[PDB]
RNA sequence: UAGAAGAAGUAAAUAUGUUAGGACCCGAAAGAUGGUGAACUAUACUUGAACGGAUUGAAGCCGAAGGAAACUUUGGUGGAAGAUUCACGCAGUGUUAACGUGCAAAUUACUUGUCAUAUUUGAGUAUAGGGGCGAAAGACUCAUCGAACUAUCUAGUAGCUGGUUCCACCUGAAUAUUCCCUUAGGAAGGUCAAAGUAUUAAUAGUAUUGAUUGGUAAAGAUAAUGAUUAGGUGU
RNA sequence: AUAAACAUACUUUGAAUCGGCCAAGUCUGGUAAGCAGGACUGGCGAUGCGGGAUGAACCGAACGUCGAGAUAAAGUGCCAAA
RNA sequence: AAAAUGAAGACAUUUUAACGAGUAAGGAAACGAAAUGGCGUAAGGACAACAAAAGUAGUAAAGAUUUAAAGUAAUUUAGAUUGAAACUGUCCUUAGUGCAGAUCUUGGUGGUAGUAGCAAAUACUAAGAAGAGGAAAAAAACAUCUUAGAACUGAAGAGGAGAAAGGUUCCUAAACAACAUUACUUGGAUUAGGGUGAAUCGAUCCUAAAUUACAGAUGGAAAUCCUUAAGAAAAGGAUUGAAAGGGAAUAAGAUUAAUAGUUCUUAAUCAAGAGAAAUGGUAACAUAUCAUGAACUUUAAAAUGGAGUGUGAAAAUCUACGGAAGAGUUCUCUUUUCUUCUUAACAAAAGUAAAUUCCACUGAAAUGAAUCAAUCAGAGAAGUGGAAUUUAUUGGCUUUGUAAGAAAUUCAAUGAAUUGUGGUAUUUUUGCAGUCUUCAUAAAAAUUAAAGGGAAUCUUUUGCUCGUACUAAUAACCGCAACAGGUCUCCAAGAAGCAAAAUCUUUAGUUAAAUAGAAUAACGCAGGUAAGGGAAGUCGGCAACAUAGCUCUGUAAGUUAGCAAGAAAGAGUAGCUCUGGUGAUUAUCGAAUCAGAACUUUAAAGGUUAGGGGAAUCCGACUGUUUAAUAAAAACAUAGCAUUCUGAUAAAUCUAAAAGGUUCAUUACAGAAUGUGAUUUCUGCCCAGUGCUCUGAAUGUCAAGGUAAUGAAAUUUACUUAAGCGCGGGUUAACGGCGGGAGUAUAUGACUCUCUUAAGGUAGCCAAAUGCCUCGUCAUCUAAUUAGUGACGCGCAUGAAUGGAUCACCGUGAUUCCCACUGUCCCUAUCUGCAAUCUAGUGAAACCACAGUCAAGGGAACGGGCUUGAUUGGAACGGCGGGGAAAGAAGACCCUGUUGAGCUUGACUCUAAUUUAUCAUGUGAAAUUUUCACUCAUUUCGUUAAAUGUUAAAAAAACAUUAAAUUGAAACAGGCGAUUGAAAGAGAUAGACGGGGAGUUUGGCUGGGGCGGCACAUCUGUUACAAGAUAACGCAGGUGUCCAAAGAUGAACUCAAUGAGGACAGAAACCUCAUGUAGAAUAUAAGGGUAUAAGUUCAUUUGAUUAUUGAUUCCAGUACAAUCAAUAACUCUGAAAUGAUGGCCUAACGAUCCCUAAGAUUUUUAAUUAGAAAGAAUUUAAAACAUAUUAGAUUUAUCUGAUGUGUGAGAAUUUCUAGUUAAUCCUUUAAUAAUAAGGCUUGGGGUGUCAGAAAAGUUACCACAGGGAUAACUGGCUUGUGGCAGCCAAGCGCUCAUAGCGACGUUGCUUUUUGAUCCUUCGAUGUCGGCUCUUCCUAUCCAUUUCAAGCAGAAUUGAAAAAAGGUAUGAUUGUUCACCAUUUAAUAGGGAACGUGAGCUGGGU
RNA sequence: GACCUUAAAGGUCACCA
């Protein structure tokens, strides 16, 4: 046979990222004195449309509380922040919507995001267009904080990890229906190379497992174990169940 | 059942036979190893270039009239759409036209379709052979692709096909038998040739006389086993 | 009884060959076959010559180069010798 | 062969006799009576004038051409001519030693053949010049240049220029041997010269996608990774990457045979250099340098998509008024028609614009302002007055300097003349303004300026390196070339029109671009027309005809309500003369557009351009893509729908490895893996099987290890270990699946019974692109329907995200029917151009054993050659497609190879990735090794390693720095800050999983292969032919066993059946007598054998045993197996002779290696006792240390010297008899021991393909060596079957066997069906049907002539002569065939390689 | 027709040309 397309991907030379238009790295600013034992504020410059993601970055300007001159931050936009408003991170900073606070100063129920899996590593979880994680409960005795993931999964980090009040702007992207090919052709300028998706079982018996005979079908079960090598991993992998969900 | 029984062997040059090597000469499709290719084509990125004329008329907006209201009727404006078409171009539906030792190792003529957003296109750049790339035809990867090109292993192997070079003279065949992964082929053996011997209980594809063997042709059918048409006599 | 001394008995080494085919006062399967397969012998293969007009196998007869005669199969109206 | 003779003769002796064919094959050399005889090629060693000049040769060698001679032949010899320097004969030796073939290799050359051709791109003609090169009885044509005529490209060009590529092709002169399919005086061709000028155009500079270094990391290696992260490297990050991106600065005229934003004249610009620090304006802001502005920081520019509308300006075109100069027309007119009337870079500022944004005064409602559209206003509209920016350089346009001195148009013979002003017109270019659109937001750096801050106190010089010629294509580039193919751009006139369309023309270019002339045949290629009919042609309206612009009227069903729709359908349209509407400016001026009216004619879109329309069915929703070179589609994509996994140190996944890489500059509205394919309606039941999974169970099975026991030890044994499987549950929008039979209300069967699945196919749909039967049944379409449509449904074998049903729009998709139109057709005629024909010049190729008249025969079964006939005159031109089983190609179909390759899978054997367990020693603790606590290796991260730890002390989009006065601005820790953490990663070993991947295999026979069978090891009878052998996928059957008795022996008895008797008792129970040759039994298939037995019964027993020989059957006289004959033991039975080494006989079975059992003690040795008999033993140089005894040292398992003796020494040993002890089948190679292992002999474990590999498929994507050893087609033999014909006569025919038929039987012919065979063809004979056309047969359908009838006439029926002439048109189907509707005198049947493909078609296959 | 199964009846095969 020959090596299927997911083998091929995983090299990357036409499935590179597409990225040349993306503004940069969207995250917290580097962790320091001054947001563990203060608060800096910050100036939202404006607001831009970063290519490939669907919200919007905003153009942070903090000052330089240790030397002269600026420190042009870039960070994902909460829903209702505008150009010219003022935003405090560090501990002492108050519980307002685009505020960045440690996670253990967020009483339980608040909504936060772009929160940080590991103290200081500048944003992990829901940085998606209109998602969140909510703040479970506090556990003072180790200094760890519940989190509800925007997937449903409960994830328990330390509280002294950053995150931002709010919800990602751009919410409701995707219930708006693609009506036509070019639309979706134009979704992926920004992305890497992976739309035109043709059918395993179009294929040759030499280019996909899936490739048939006089009959397009697959043949045998698309339910695979998780230790399949790459090449016939192709279909549903350790599978709990199928069919349509009750 | 090998041996001994007053030793025969050895050396070298030829000829013939067996055997290994390119192996009488030429012939595979294949396999492995190392390199060269994206000037053709495939996809992707960077930076450039290229929409002229018509058709239809979506939101949005304005007037008039009707209405308690909700709003409706009517006339305009507007210029959307992977909307309809023509042109520069492009493709290749049909003639299964031309040509078919061509203009051309895929072109020409008319007809047909298409002719800016999933568009067309230049240069740069990236991806390499059990690899790449593929809106998927096993398609494309320099006229080479169901695994490119190039060189080495390599004069690859062939029970298979083709060829195998002077004269006269003498002798002159085979298709049984056994075994084989055997059936287009081999070894044992038969037929044949050439060398070399032995005075030689070592002649016969013949007939006769004598003693035998066998169960074929024929013959038989209340002679045994069967098959089958009738007629008398007795109970 | 007849024949047999270039009789007889061989020994060694080795070549090619084991695709066969035909005839019949023969046989088996088949409706049958210029079909398929066998017993015995003679042939073609390996083979020309004379005759059957022509023909791998039929009939006579097998071959160094020639001359003369008697012949064989078979023929004798012309082709064609009688 | 035998005799005779035999040192040398000679002819390989003399004589006599017999013999002589031959494919494959053999006979090497030498051998005197020669164990075959010789010829030739080349080289090596000798010999070649015997008397001291010793083979031939310039008095002509080798070679070549021939003429003759010798030899059976291979070959040799000699002469003649040519040739001019080496060569030959004999003997041995040696070998790169003899050619007709290999689709042989290399080179050369023929026929074809003066043949096919030298035919796209409209086109040339006259006069003259130059030249050898238009002559001549028309030799009808003539290359280059100039002039004139006539033309083409038609300004998206056949024009003027560039990028790439080419590389001197550029310009000129001389010259034409070759080349540009004739020629050339021409040339992109030959020869020789000349030619490319930059401070301003580019390269150079910057960075994009990307690329590459030192050090570092990885690797066995080559090398790989990393690109600023790891570095004592680089205020911050290295190299390269654009002649289309960014970018300091030049223009006009003139000049050269050719270079020019490059030279010259004139006129400019740019960069680098040289000679307590300003005013004005209310404000927006403004001032020939002015008017200081460091570090540091920020902002902006360079630098940003597309569409569409409006509009400013310039240019081009057109036009209004006024002219000046020149040109054209002019016997008909034309105050006429045409040309010229221009201006740069850089700067200036008389005059004067459009648009946008801001500033000041004021404060809008009765709301206003404005655009084509919009849009805006108390965070302030409108108004008035101002400021700024943009508009191809200063400042947009006119104007000005440059500058008229240039240039253009004229005139005179260098010198003179002129060079106004406009437009509410079109196009192009370039800006501007707002509007729309994106799940698309549409580059960076070099480089420049400004700001915040307040540190410090005009002239002139120079401008380097490299490119610069030319083409840029119907002749300079890539395709073998001057190739109708391909290759990126800039500039762009008139007519007409909606139009950059078609058509014609101006400026420019060219008239040649693989040769022409004559004639005007066939057959063609390209373009046409056609009476009457109108698809009747055909697989099919293929091809062609037909519709075609604009205006007005009108427009259906269906529908996703958007469409259908240009639906369909109808009318108008010309020319000329007029009329009216639509404005600007304030009476004058201007625009093409619309409407209307008289009149005339050849009655009007049509020169060119320019939709045929309608009714339905299927598939796909749509726009899109696709097999470059036979498939453009129903296939792929698509949006929508659905499922699975993943919290990022993850999922997927590349890599040998890696602080390695991709999605990821990412974070579940995300990433990765799949199925279905818009919308509507709906997705039924099944978890048994195979997958996947579980948050699940332990003590079923499971490795290396770990622990323990025995033993001298290896070894062995036991216990304990993870995943995996098993056990249990879940899951089908996971792979997939979703039944039978019988009754029952003139038929059907709601109903009932019964069998048993995991579930029994549900909603739907249907002879469907899915239905064999089948051309299903009923309607409809037609005259006629294997076609279409609508219905029916026990549906071979429909059916629900393998998606079911439904269709609106859409489609170079498949199918049917109507209208219109027509040469598709009846049925062909005719016209034009280019060829073909002939000629001058020029000039190939495929192919070719030799060749070329027929019939029949035979033959390899279809001859051009052979045999017998028919017949023949030599050379051929134009056509032609019958033949040459014509050419092209070692058949691609089929088969065979112990030949492959792609693909698949629990085929066999493995393997990367994945996974589980153990080992690989961080500290300090607890529980029964586990659980904890820590960090210290380790992992994953973050930054400018920027306040770690412990003490101490949401109103405002603005600024924040270089400090004033060691502090100000606190100290210390041996932790840059977090995170994980002794666990995880990488290594080793072990178990599982693993078509993701690698290697390989897939028996044989065979009336072709496959399927079927086993004729493959094997027995009986028969074919089988009276010895032995012996065929078929011949016939009838049989084996892979069974038996402690069914082996051995002894004894007794006689069986099957029948008759006659005997209570129940009978046809069959048990008893008795008689007859009883086996008709019973003997394990089994069949055939043999058997009667005081080989059968039945009784009794004993284990010979169904050990060892050694010799034979017989298959046989190769191998093995296995079997069948016998003896011998030596120990036994069984019998009184005994005998019998017994399995079964009454013919089948009942097995190598090498490997595993596993049994046996090798009968005998031979050593030592020591007692007895006896023979026995001299070889001869001088010495160290190992067993040690004692001393001289030193030492404490530890204590060693280190030297003195010393024996050892170890040499001037007994064997045999034998009787004991005793011990050992005893051989070997593990220095000697022994107990374990272990190996030998030797004999059995068992097995190969059934049975003389014995370890082995699944599919190729319609296929490949190679071959094959007529072998199939699919013709032909040939046969004729079962198909067709036709006879003989007899039981009967039918109202009576009557034969008018006409003829049963039960029986004899033939034919090759028009299909069989049966495999003879020819596998380095190829083109395989169905139809169309066209010719001929042949008669077994005759019609016409002609006759006979018969159950023939009155008519219509018919049977038969004879006769094959000269006729034998049709359509619907459906690819059909042959068939079935319908017609018509006709009849609408007969057949052959010719199932006639006919260099004759067509391509419907089917 | 061939193979299989039941108490005649079914079931699978019938292929490359």
């Amino acid at each position: 046979g020959r090596r299927t397309l997911s083998q091929r991907k995983g090299r990357g030379s036409i499935f590179k990222s597409r990225s040349h238009h993306k503004l940069g790295v969207a995250q917290h600013r580097a962790i320091d004195f001054f947001e563990r034992h203060s608060t800096v504020r910050g100036l939202v410059k404006s607001i831009e449309h970063d290519p490939g993601r669907g919200a919007p970055l905003a153009r942070v300007v903090f000052r330089n509380p240790r030397q002269y001159g600026l420190d042009k931050e870039l960070f994902i936009c909460a829903e209702g922040l505008y150009s010219g408003q003022y935003i405090y991170c560090g501990s002492k900073a108050s519980l307002h919507i685009g505020n960045v606070l440690p996670i253990g100063q967020c009483p339980e129920g608040t909504v936060v995001c772009n929160v940080e899996s590991k103290p200081g590593d500048r944003g992990i979880i829901a940085r998606a267009s209109g998602n969140y994680a909510t703040v479970i409960s506090h556990n003072a005795d180790n200094e760890t904080t519940r989190i509800r993931l925007p997937s449903g999964a409960k994830k328990t980090l330390k509280s002294n990890c950053r995150a931002m009040v709010g919800i990602i702007a751009g919410g409701g992207r995707t219930e708006k229906p693609i009506l036509k090919a070019g639309v979706a052709y134009r979704m992926y300028k920004a992305k890497r190379t992976t739309w035109p998706r043709v059918r395993g079982v179009a294929m040759n018996p030499v280019d996909h497992p899936h490739g048939g005979g006089n009959h397009q079908h697959v043949g045998h079960p698309t339910t695979l174990k998780r230790s399949s090598p790459p090449g016939q991993k192709a279909g549903k992998v350790a599978a709990r169940r199928t069919g349509l969900i009750r």
